[PDB]
């Protein structure tokens, strides 16, 4: 939700804390989290064959993606959003 | 639209060419700009008083007034979305 | 003082340690650090009813308000200083 | 050569006079320039079928791609160096 | 005064316009501008033979040098305030 | 080697897990380390008196730096590669 997808855009301090609070956040709906981490790839390596680059969606992926991470870690590490373009803004 | 949404997040020189682009990417639909206008001094200097803090809708409002600051101006600068605060995402 | 003032401007992981520096550095004098948290609030939610907006001020009060939630917390958070602005430095 | 290296790994406002110092810091070796656009389409978007992801090999070819955006547009840009990544960085 | 030393904290764009007003704004005191000139080679390569580390400090010969530059050369650049430190602020 | 050189350009967080991945990069070739903290020395405080200013070169010593100061406290820190500088890097 909200929290989530506002989360993705800041640079924060992963911790057991905050991965339990974010998430939580995504359990709800059902396929929400896996979606973003299926989109995760794309987004990352695949971007090229893509009909849909949003930012906000690109964030949200990266942000699951640092969740999975952390839940087969258990260490802390500094989340940052993915880099920002304007060339990409206006190019859609 | 997503160009202008897109770009209230990202740093970027703000000069006749950009702001072109995005003050154009406003123009439709037509109350769309004034809104965040009208907005940004709330999000700026009286927040408290607002049961809505989306932190997109905030970075809109600081482009919005950036993209006036510069309409009577003409001095190119360095636009920076607002400050992010993972404890004011969590906070609703 | 020192530590505290200048540490306010930098971007640093707040834990046991550090807290215990930057507050220890702020138990004297003593009226200092409720001051500072008396303003935050003011320099966040209601910024349009002061004739005083010194950064350096708002930056301490930021640090201040950051050292309180972990003594109400004891989790590790990542500390950033209150967005600058030189719109906002040429306009008193 | 290093003026370009080092540059592409800065922020900075990307303009005529920048534009040319960088642009001829990589006029020799000759094929230099061109194999740094090349790779870049790779980096951007084709990063999955890649053996080699070198993150200074990555800035300069972001760099690349920004000396020559500008030589078609004239029009100032601040450069930013693409995203860091420190699981990326461990992992080769 | 206020508006060059918390001008010398954000990072914007040095251009014509801003040139104007913070270089006129460390017109008086007269000796003001100079000093901060003679201290940046200090800070910045003679750190070492420093009996006095303020950051604020640093970043004032930080600006005032880059206003120099720019007095000599008119071609707008992007001003950042120089690297902050914890490790450096807890050591006075 | 390549894990440290280009850790030493991002910001993350030195924790115990990353402190041990990057030390052990560094362990090969033996006397590697130990330049890297004899040559923190010079960029830090004496950059005047230095015929070789590379700024990869000067992030590995920040970093090698970082190792020591974190293998004598335990206490995880956010590591930040030292300041860019354009001017920086078109003088040589
Ligand atoms: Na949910
Ligand atoms: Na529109
Ligand atoms: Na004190
Ligand atoms: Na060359
Ligand atoms: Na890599
Ligand atoms: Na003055
Ligand atoms: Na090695
Ligand atoms: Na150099």
């Amino acid at each position: 939700g909200s929290t989530f997808e506002e989360a993705a855009l800041c640079t924060f301090l992963l911790n057991k804390e905050m991965y339990l609070k974010l998430r939580s956040d995504v359990l709800l709906p059902l396929t929400q989290y896996n979606r973003y981490l299926a989109l995760y790839n794309k987004y990352k390596y695949f971007s090229g064959a893509m009909d849909t680059t949003s930012y906000r969606e690109a964030a949200c992926c990266h942000l699951a993606k640092a969740l999975n991470d952390f839940s087969n870690s258990g260490s802390d590490v500094l989340y940052q959003p993915p880099q920002t373009s304007i060339t990409s803004a206006v190019l859609q």
